[PDB]
């Protein structure tokens, strides 16, 4: 029988890649009409998927950038047991495989990484594995500071965003895993934090860091440590006072600023 997404859709009727462990990863592309100026990979957070980046990717596409993503293992429309990973590195290995495939088809173009929460940690660890390979890194509230089938317990969805509509969209998306954090996975996310800490003295990639003051998931303290401990010569921090975790899904005031800020930073670093 043909390989299906956890939502019974055959992978042959969809854009995909097969990872080093023989697992199918669902892919997304936002290719412009013109000739692309640069490539940008979108790395999503824990529980979410690439589809949540539609508006942000459609903006970046407008700047003549080729936007590409994939749902991480055990997430969205990709294979694997929900929110489980053999080792946190699997995520980094799969991002590099996708980046290398795209670079082959578009040689000489600069590559950027855009990551949120877990996807932020993945982005950091990707750049550290390949010093001087990426043009820049954009980080929206990254994961930087802190019997196996046991769960931690569902989080209160109101802590995600102050925008009541966006919380409602989140709570009704079937591709979003709203179940609590798995203990096994929790151990992996602590490895990610420990590995991000050890990589900081060698992190040289230019970065833009967007963080909310009232984030109850990724404490702002971590963003201040990241700005201090990273070796990057080109590092910018933007704090959104009173804003929660999902900054690209926050109040219109925060969201429009976020979009413009990513627009200006990426545009300045392209030609």
């Amino acid at each position: 029988s043909p390989r299906r997404t956890p939502q019974s859709i055959p992978y042959q009727d969809l854009p995909h890649l097969v990872n080093a462990d023989g697992q199918y990863l669902f892919c997304r592309y936002w290719k412009p009409t013109g000739t692309p100026k640069a490539l940008i990979f979108v790395s999503h957070g824990a529980g979410e998927h690439s589809g949540r980046y539609e508006e942000l990717a459609r903006m970046l596409m407008g700047l003549d950038l080729l936007v590409f993503a994939h749902d991480h293992v055990g997430h969205g429309q990709s294979e694997g047991e929900r929110m489980v990973v053999s080792d946190f590195h699997v995520f980094v290995r799969d991002v590099l495989q996708h980046v290398d495939s795209m670079q082959k088809d578009y040689p000489g173009l600069p590559v950027f990484l855009l990551g949120h929460s877990m996807g932020g940690a993945i982005a950091i660890l990707t750049a550290a594995e390949r010093p001087g390979h990426f043009a820049g890194m954009v980080l929206i509230s990254p994961l930087v500071l802190a019997l196996p089938n046991l769960s931690l317990g569902p989080i209160d969805s109101s802590v995600l965003s102050r925008n009541k509509t966006e919380v409602d969209i989140y709570n009704s998306d079937p591709l979003i895993c709203r179940a609590g954090l798995k203990v096994c996975f929790g151990i992996q996310l602590l490895n990610a934090v420990s590995r991000v800490e050890r990589a900081l003295p060698k992190l040289t990639v230019p970065f833009l860091l967007l963080q909310g003051s009232a984030d109850r998931l990724c404490d702002s303290k971590g963003a201040y440590l990241l700005m201090e401990l990273a070796k990057s010569q080109d590092k910018t921090l933007k704090i959104y006072e009173g804003a929660y975790h999902v900054l690209h899904k926050e109040l219109p005031e925060v969201t429009n600023s976020v979009f413009h800020e990513i627009n200006m930073w990426v545009s300045q670093r392209t030609a």
